[PDB]
């Protein structure tokens, strides 16, 4: 299952690519540390983008995974899913329509990525049709002929949860 | 979705059912053991049944789940009202997969005719396989939504297409 590879990190979450390869949201990354999931981080490589952030591991973490597909992105119109997993032991994916890559300003600050639109729409009133801020780093998925690509992590969202930005890859 | 709506869903048959009440427990017609004679250490004779196809109803003569309140069930809901399916998953994975409800709908799904509210996913692109979509495991799963200051169970997962986002709703 793809829910597998959605971990708990830092302050929220990250997703299992392959074996050796992790990716998140910088800003929950932990600021302080010496390893992430027993390896020393002496022997993690680190490729940051902005609010991207990808680990290369020198030795298999998940050895029962194969590895996925990671594009920089995705067409504009293509419906992914955001894989969101809570706290409460709930599995979300909830179904965002992608538009362009912009800076854009959301809740007071400038966040670089793809914007999307929650199909729940007009509102949530209701955790479960929007995301909330313990989201960040989710995945962003969608099938392609037999595979799934994986094309970012959740970075931002509006105050209705429903206009969202999924940073990207390079 | 809260703990008190996730607490009344139980495993039952090849799926699923919901206590509404100490008293009520729904259900999917075709997910009932058809050999069965006794339900939660109540006889047949002792339980009145209401069955509309794909729909039905259990009511006990003395309190099951006595921890329970008795909530709101109606008869489906208003056209456009986004609902929760309250599915679990291999362990204890909690899915409320997000549904927009539309028509009452007969249809044809994988060779069974199927009556009850049509939904769509708001999953993906379209919900093919157990990561977006449901499976027949499903079946008997509520349908709910919150209104103003309260939840509603407005149905039961009796079906939905393979490669597909449509679901449907049995009612009441
Ligand atoms: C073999 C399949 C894999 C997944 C299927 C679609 N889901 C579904 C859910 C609940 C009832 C039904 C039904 O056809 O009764 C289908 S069908």
């Amino acid at each position: 299952t793809l829910w597998s590879r959605v971990t708990k990190f830092g302050s929220g979450w990250g997703f299992w690519v392959s074996p050796t390869v992790f990716i998140t949201t910088t800003h929950v990354i932990p600021t302080s540390a010496k390893e992430f999931f027993g390896e020393p981080l002496t022997s993690i490589a680190i490729h940051r983008a902005g609010e991207f952030t990808l680990f290369r591991f020198s030795k298999k973490i998940r050895p029962d995974l194969t590895g996925m597909i990671l594009e920089e992105g995705c067409p504009e119109g293509t419906v992914c899913s955001v894989l969101i997993k809570r706290d409460s032991g709930e599995l979300l994916p909830l179904a965002v329509r992608m538009g362009a890559i912009a800076s854009m300003r959301i809740q007071g600050r400038l966040v670089h990525g793809q914007s999307g639109m929650l199909l729940t729409g007009a509102n949530a009133k209701g955790m479960d049709l929007g995301t909330i801020p313990g989201d960040c780093g989710a995945p962003y998925v969608y099938k392609r002929a037999n595979d799934w690509v994986v094309c970012g992590v959740h970075a931002a969202a509006t105050k209705s949860g429903n206009t969202v930005v999924c940073a990207v890859q390079a």
